């Protein structure tokens, strides 16, 4: 049965990582992966988390299965975060949330759901996007088209190009949006743009799918959600996939959610049932540990305060590295302006580098960027900035 | 898009559990879900687990992603449990293991893998079997056929009928086998039958897929792997989906493994890469918590000794309930002769009840069995026995 199986192509992200290890060179930097890093170059366990964990150690009396959708408080807490405390969506019992194994698991779950219960055939993602988007949708047997997004020339959002590709999209098509902190560009729309896209969407019959993997990393928890919120204000239906991997430092625990929104309660309920059937035939029910830690923290005022502060620290550290990066770029001879960087959000920055430049950076230099050409500002440290900056100049 | 979605039917297992949850009548017995219960009628957290979770709490320094296949130690440990310390499959490096979200997760990954990289079109499952089997397979696009297994008349394994039905199975078809403790029948094959089953499988070209969800609940860790080991001794290829939900009481942490076995290390490696690609488009990487717990316990002689003892206690409590159940039934007045019970293994027992009897047994007195007429022996206590049997006799 397996003699003729072909090797699978290496994973664009994961693949690069494997090689980072094998590169046995001393002073090699590693800016190519969307995980948070501290001033010391480590990815620690949050203090709020370690606390929520003592608590769970002390208080759990059973490990009996959660329900297919997971921890209820988990669900309410997420919807609050997404939509806001006094949301009508919430008030009208118009949304349902399923706890899933990470942001990926949600996407997948949303994928299977749509493929088997709807007339959906195509999902539109941006160019560029997180490479894994395509594989997940394609796995559900859905088509993935692409929309223009980035302006290679001006290092900004190509609004017209974007609105222009979107016209090849049919009513009933799924359009995927990065909630904030676009991967891998770091370029997000403005509130005004989001509002324009929102009106367009309803005018056109698109089904919005938001990918929210870094809420709290652009401007702050609430700000970062104004986009989603503008859509939710006019859409009857919508889907949201979120992840708590970056914001809670819970990567390996697989904490995310899939929120389904319908015109009304009777509808989401009917629909949510199919979504649950989908989960049942996939992984059955979710992993408790990380979601539990999340609920505990979001529910306890003290823990939650420590957490938001930890989040703020992470976010500020990033903002520090962008400025420091363009600065050192300048003081290092670079004679290209890297100031657009400063206007970018999140961990990712589309530096401007070329496919070859990237190869070079890593071959000669030991500096590992993303295949796509983006760098993870979060892997930069006051210590590694110089060396890293010399190398980039050396290839411009 | 959601307007006409049709509500999903209730799950045969999960659906009853909920039904049982919305009735607070007194002496309400719950025998229809396959979770272990103690004499107190609870599902406790093992002490070995509690011990391991502290260690983790004390040692963990990061929640950074695990690789697609999870924890290495976890894989080796699983393999040794499965095949034996000195297995050739192990020495020849002929097997690769992916850490998955529970046994359902493993099954689903095996399914996607098979569907996308192979000529498999059908999977043969026993009649009856755990109802979720048909669902995971169908979700992956595979078709499922059923082979006879159970002798309603004699409360045994219909070996002839089984073999006789399997004959309709072609070369390249997947035949699903429950490693031990058949669900929901409790009827397992003898070693001699396994051997017969192994040899016929080789010559007919079936691809064996073993579902191993309760290793340790029949006779013991090793003893339980006997059947798996006979096949392994003469197949070039095979797939193993295992669960640590029951045996470690880690139900909600989602701890399982998918083991792939090929003719050699090069083949296994190439197939495995296709497996990892399947995972990556599903949930991406697995939940660390449960698995670390397993790995830690399995690696430590001390924790290990403690863990095996707790398993032994669980197993012996079930054996106790089997005997007490036939005795009480006996006394309480039953007409039928339920000694066959004694010969069954694990948590379940096909009592031999009809569809109506189960309906009645639950509308009438609040005894909740599985639609199939199976009854979870592990949800029986010395307290609830009498009332239980009283209800049962009332319906024969
Ligand atoms: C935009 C985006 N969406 C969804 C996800 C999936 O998140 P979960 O880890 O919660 O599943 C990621 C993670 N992308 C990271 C890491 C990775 O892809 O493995 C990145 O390096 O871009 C992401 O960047
Ligand atoms: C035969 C069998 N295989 C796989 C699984 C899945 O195990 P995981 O929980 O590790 O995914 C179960 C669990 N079956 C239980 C519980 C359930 O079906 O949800 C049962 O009631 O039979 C099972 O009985």
């Amino acid at each position: 049965m397996f003699e003729n199986i072909t090797a699978a192509p290496a994973d664009p992200i994961l693949g690069l990582a494997d090689l980072f290890r094998a590169d046995e060179r001393p002073g090699k930097i590693n800016l190519g992966i969307g995980v948070y890093k501290d001033e010391t170059g480590k990815t620690p366990v949050l203090t709020s988390v370690k606390k929520a964990e003592q608590y769970l150690l002390e208080n759990e009396t059973t490990k009996n299965y959660l329900g297919i959708d997971g921890i209820p408080e988990f669900g309410r807490c997420t919807q609050e975060l997404l939509f806001g405390k006094g949301s009508a969506l919430i008030n009208d019992k118009r949304a349902r949330t399923a706890q899933t194994p990470g942001g990926t698991g949600a996407l997948r779950v949303a994928a299977d759901f749509l493929a088997k219960n709807t007339s959906v055939k195509r999902v539109w993602v941006s160019n560029p996007s997180w490479p894994n988007h395509k594989s997940v949708f394609n796995s559900a047997g859905l088509e993935v088209r692409e929309y223009a997004y980035y302006d290679a020339e001006n290092h900004t959002l190509d609004f017209d190009a974007l609105i222009n590709s979107l016209n090849e999209a049919q009513a009933g098509d799924v359009v995927l949006f990065h909630g904030c902190c676009h991967n891998p560009t770091g370029i997000d729309p403005t509130l005004e743009q989001w509002q324009t896209l929102a009106q367009l969407s309803v005018e056109k019959g698109w089904l919005p799918l938001f990918d929210f993997a870094r809420q709290g990393f652009a401007r702050g928890l609430e700000e970062d959600a104004e986009g989603l919120r503008a859509f939710a204000a006019m859409h009857k239906e919508l889907i949201v996939a979120s992840s708590y991997s970056k914001n809670f430092g819970l990567y390996n625990e697989r904490v995310g959610a899939c929120t389904l929104v319908a015109a009304d309660s009777e509808t989401v309920d009917r629909a949510f049932s199919q979504m649950k059937a989908a989960i049942r035939a996939n992984y059955s029910n979710p992993p408790a540990h990380g979601a539990s830690v999340v609920a505990t923290i979001l529910s306890n005022d003290a823990l939650r305060a420590i957490w938001e502060q930890e989040l703020t620290d992470m976010r500020q550290r990033i903002q520090r590295m962008r400025q420091l990066f363009v600065n050192t770029l300048q003081e290092k001879g670079a004679n290209r302006d890297f100031s657009f960087i400063i206007k970018q959000n999140g961990m990712f920055s589309f530096s401007g580098l070329t496919k070859e430049q990237v190869l070079r950076l890593r071959e000669e230099f030991g500096v590992y960027a993303v295949a796509s050409g983006a760098v993870n500002v979060a892997g930069m440290t006051p210590d590694n900035m110089a060396p890293l900056c010399e190398a980039i100049v050396a290839v411009l």
